[PDB]
């Protein structure tokens, strides 16, 4: 049975990373504030907190908005999360130094957590005011979920497949496991892949509040956001969007381009427990990790780093404790950046895999922030104080996400 | 290299079928209206053509409406798609004999090409009108695109993982693809996919009509949809979803089910020319087909079917007649069912896959209906006047949606 490391499946390393956040536009700035122990989360400054009094009054807009980065012309024709794709789309692959690639063989992989939705709600107001035809010709394509992969695989020239896998939390995650399948089964030597999402308004508040599933935690912003903690209560937007590129070894070599870390296995499965809740014994998302191990072609005992799900949700950070006990990793070195990154639902499982990248590249994880009384029905051993060095041979990002979509995906050092 | 000829992937079966259509809510009632020159397009006599004047008043809506089957339960908890969803799997299973399958070996894939979204405007209404508190708990995982796929994979308890693919208008057949794709790479066993889709309503018709992407022959409803006709001016909506069950060969014989078809390759290429049109040359969606081929084990010469995406757009199916002869396959007999079943974007990839396996099965092709000045550019054997008996062996499916994204999927005869 085939696996990355029997040879099975063809070498597949990463490239190039790219991420916009709340601490920093640029990757490695963002890396370094982290492994510093800084925050993105601060006390909301928009005026619609005041208008509706919300419940929560924080979370991390992005450092540096997509939007001033946009003229009238990208403001026109493109949804938010096109625009933010278009960015990132060509920092990274600046970043790869601009590669001339088939494009036969170049896929995108780009997922969303909901697409341009606020597209639907401003053609609708136009109609409401002058009739069908004030409805932008570009409405349907600025709308579609699918808008955000198919801007960048139309930027980057990307022939050999564009798509967009939907599952909330999991998106960014699940993207990069459709782009390694894409290529390991052979129809792609090359892919840009991750995840893009909406920045924090008071709708999504409102409409995750009511589930009780964030925190409340106004008065010390940067202190919300608690995963594993004892005191912790719920998860804190931090807005985000990240891209990668990864790519056969042999067509790395072949170019000149420095791998950053291996990806070798990714699996994914479903609670089929509830519509929102996490099932709590960890068993389908535990067996997630497990799958990404059979297609690396490891074990348990190999994995020495997670990069945890861990939203900080009371049921949701329990239910992935029983999944890393479930999956035997549970020595493993645990790191949960939603401490200082917050929430990007469909972003966000490409943001931390991008940040495992780079704890395997740089051999060190950043400190979980706020983690200070430990939940005594959790026994993780979770990264906390200062970074810890270490020697990470491989690690598992998990991404578990709303509607029970579990996607683990196995790094090795390179 | 593996293929499904060569043993190198397992084999993979169609067991079971459903799809609620413009024609009838019984998949068997549609063929036999196919078959019998039905179109499902009408006159639309919803008061909001009167309102807004649209330049489009026809269409077809269900022939059974989905929520004359829904409580005020479901009404509540569930978005359109979700009840489609919802009712559409437990028809599915029970069609299948309620098979009591491994939930650990049992994937869902379920595409669309939006998601919840008339739940975001009511959600944001409802805070206008009474705050963030009025936003339901529900709000979040009712507009969630993957929230169709979610509520299948929990009714019916797949725990082999639950995607959601977004594509336009090849929505359905690309979840059909990563279905096969979760069998061969051996992920699960059995799965349940397709995809589902919104009403037409007077947004959508707006907004895919100021592209002229629509027919406007309102004067004779069931002769506006014209595929591949000289006289063709668009597409025409009607609404449809459907799903089929697939699972391994051994996996049907151990439980005594009858294969209705084998799903035998898939491909997913993309343009990456531009936004909504379509590629002139047909290039890449006639490599889509080719790459389905590939990991069938099949060459052009075999293809006796190809069951076209043609809308009927002039730009439209211009490119796929160039994308079939690239693929080598215009010896094909080709049949277009918008033209009597219109387009469902998100569901008509699922919809047309189930006709190809249906013609597969029983050996007969329907009339593309309205086929009567053949365009003189395009050189196809279209089916047409009444339905063609023949010795189909294997059969190619296209979808090519808007943004680019092409799908083929190849199926044989059991
Ligand atoms: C980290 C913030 C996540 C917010 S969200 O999950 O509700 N996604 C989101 C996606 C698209 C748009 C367009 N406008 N808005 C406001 C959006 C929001
Ligand atoms: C501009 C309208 C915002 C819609 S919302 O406020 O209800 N947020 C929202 C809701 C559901 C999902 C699933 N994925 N994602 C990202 C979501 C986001
Ligand atoms: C065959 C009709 C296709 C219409 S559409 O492409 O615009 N999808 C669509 C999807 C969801 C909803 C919810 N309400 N409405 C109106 C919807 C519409
Ligand atoms: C209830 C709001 C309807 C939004 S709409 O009228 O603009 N139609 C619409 C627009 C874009 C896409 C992509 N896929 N699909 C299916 C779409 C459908
Ligand atoms: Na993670
Ligand atoms: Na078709």
């Amino acid at each position: 049975q085939p696996s990355t490391a029997n040879g099975g499946f063809p070498s597949v390393v990463v490239t190039a990373v790219t991420a916009t956040t709340s601490i920093s536009p640029d990757i490695e700035s963002t890396w370094k504030g982290l492994l510093a122990g800084e925050s993105g989360i601060h006390a909301l400054e928009d005026e619609f907190v005041t208008k509706w009094d919300l419940a929560v009054k924080i979370g991390g807009h992005l450092k540096d908005p997509v939007d001033s980065h946009m003229g009238r012309l990208d403001m026109r024709r493109m949804s938010y999360v096109q625009r933010m794709g278009k960015l990132l789309g060509g920092q990274l692959w600046e970043s790869a130094g601009s590669p001339e690639v088939d494009p036969d063989r170049f896929a995108v992989v780009v997922g969303t957590g909901l697409g341009g939705a606020e597209r639907i709600v401003e053609s609708y107001d136009l109609m409401n005011a002058g009739g069908p035809r004030k409805v932008s010709p570009l409405a349907v394509q600025m709308i579609m979920p699918n808008g955000a992969a198919a801007v960048i695989g139309l930027q980057l020239g990307a022939r050999a497949g564009v798509m967009t896998p939907v599952s909330a939390c999991s998106s960014g995650s699940e993207a990069i496991a459709h782009a390694w399948r894409q290529i390991v089964m052979g129809d792609a030597d090359v892919a840009v892949c991750g995840g893009v999402e909406g920045p924090i308004e008071a709708l999504p508040i409102a409409a995750f509040s009511m589930m009780r599933a964030m925190s409340t935690r106004n008065d010390e912003p940067e202190r919300a956001s608690r995963p594993f903690d004892k005191d912790r209560d719920g998860f804190v937007f931090g807005e985000a969007g990240a891209l990668m590129l990864i790519e056969t070894e042999e067509h790395a070599k072949a170019r000149g381009a420095k791998p950053l870390a291996r990806l070798l296995g990714a699996g994914i499965t479903s609670d089929a427990f509830h519509m929102v809740a996490p099932a709590a014994d960890g068993v389908r998302a535990g067996r997630a990790m497990t799958r990404s191990l059979e297609l690396a072609g490891l074990s348990p005992a190999d994995i020495d780093h997670v990069n945890a799900h861990g939203t900080a949700t009371p049921i949701g950070d329990a239910a992935e404790a029983n999944a890393i006990r479930v999956a035997g990793c549970d020595q493993a070195a645990v790191y949960a950046p939603k401490s200082a990154l917050g929430h990007s639902i469909g972003a966000v499982g490409a943001l931390e895999s991008v940040l495992t990248v780079l704890t395997l590249r740089d051999g060190v994880i950043p400190p979980t922030l706020n983690y200070e009384t430990p939940d005594p029905e959790i026994d993780l051993d979770v990264v906390a104080g200062e970074p810890r060095y270490g020697d990470y041979r491989y690690a598992v990002n998990n991404s578990f996400g709303f509607g029970g979509h579990n996607v683990a995906l196995a790094f090795g050092r390179y």
